């Protein structure tokens, strides 16, 4: 029959088993996925050459597996607290005006429609930097976009539906321990989201002083029912109806606690306190000018919301 010579597997390597160049049929490959920091989806990676030409795996597939990195891992803004290297080793800078992403995978950043738009629709590329936690180090590892996607729904100056955008990195980043993807939420993911359950947001945005941070900070924050939140902002100056189902709110009562300006796109992550990874519930999207103040809650895209729509755009892009 004769297989030909495999297909490279990426973040990963094939590797002859029968011998080297040996691509007849009933003959044996292995694929393999670093284990660490990535793991083999699909099948075992073990294929065979088929009576019909084509490397077959053990479950009949005419494709290849994929090495998806592992993500949620993690060594553990207004009223918070300095992260140490590691914490959220998904948090992105974007270079406008300060704003922050999550990376997903190892090529894509997911972030709020309004922090990017501007530098969407004048055609730059965006300055990405991970794997720091000083917003003005000169060291860092640079990624730089192929491609921008705004939410279809976002309409931008006219309210924060929809926010939501993600970003195609033009090349794999290298997953290591201070740089590794968040989760996506999991059909059950709202279980860990419900009313004061608490979330932590991460970011260089304003803190109480008024001024941006120097490295990056977190806070730990309870989500606030839905009805109180759409009362918060049922009020001038905000326009009619400003919280929407799309949108999930965080913060105290009290006050103390917050997003703010500057903290935009970041990512709002719950642990997942069964398989002991973080995922995330939440983009810091918007709120009122006054970040901390008793009542004025912060307002996040509710991200299991847009799962089939970046799903539709990671698959197909
Ligand atoms: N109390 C609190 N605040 C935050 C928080 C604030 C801002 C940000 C970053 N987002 C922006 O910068 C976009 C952005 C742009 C404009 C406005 N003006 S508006 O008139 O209020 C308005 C709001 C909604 C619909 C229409 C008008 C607000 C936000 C993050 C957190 C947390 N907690």
């Amino acid at each position: 029959v004769d297989c030909g010579p495999p297909d490279d597997l990426p973040s990963g390597r094939v590797e002859y088993i029968t011998g080297p160049g040996v691509t007849t049929y009933k003959a044996v490959i292995q694929y393999s996925c670093e284990e660490t920091f990535y793991t083999m989806k699909v099948n075992d990676g073990k294929y065979v050459c088929e009576a019909d030409g084509f490397w077959t795996s053990s479950k009949g597939e005419k494709s290849l597996p994929v090495c998806e990195p592992v993500c949620g891992l993690s060594a553990r803004i207004y009223g918070g607290q300095k992260a140490k290297p590691g914490d959220f080793p998904w948090q992105v800078l974007i270079l406008g005006t300060t704003a922050a992403g999550a990376l997903l995978y190892d090529n894509w950043v997911l972030t709020a429609a309004h922090a990017v738009y501007e530098q969407k629709h004048d055609a730059s590329a965006l300055d990405i930097r991970m794997g720091t936690l000083k917003r003005l180090s000169p060291h860092y590892t640079q990624a730089w976009s192929e491609a921008v996607f705004i939410h279809e729904g976002y309409t931008h100056d006219a309210g924060f539906d929809n926010d939501i955008a993600l970003i195609k990195l033009n090349n794999k980043v290298v997953i290591n321990s201070n740089i590794t993807p968040i989760c996506l939420p999991r059909k059950e993911a709202e279980s860990f989201m419900r009313t004061d359950d608490i979330g932590t947001a991460s970011g260089w945005g304003l803190t109480q002083r008024g001024f941006l941070a120097r490295n990056l900070m977190y806070v730990d924050i309870p989500i606030v029912d839905h009805q109180k939140c759409t009362a918060a902002y049922e009020k001038p100056p905000y326009p009619r109806g400003s919280v929407t189902a799309n949108m999930l709110c965080a913060g105290l009562e009290s006050g103390g606690k917050d997003s703010c300006r500057g903290d935009s796109g970041g990512a709002l992550v719950f642990l997942d306190s069964e398989t002991e990874r973080w995922f995330v519930g939440g983009i810091v999207s918007w709120g009122s000018m006054n970040c901390g103040e008793a009542g004025q809650y912060g307002v996040y895209t509710k991200v299991i919301n847009y799962i089939p729509w970046i799903e539709n755009i990671i698959s197909d892009f």
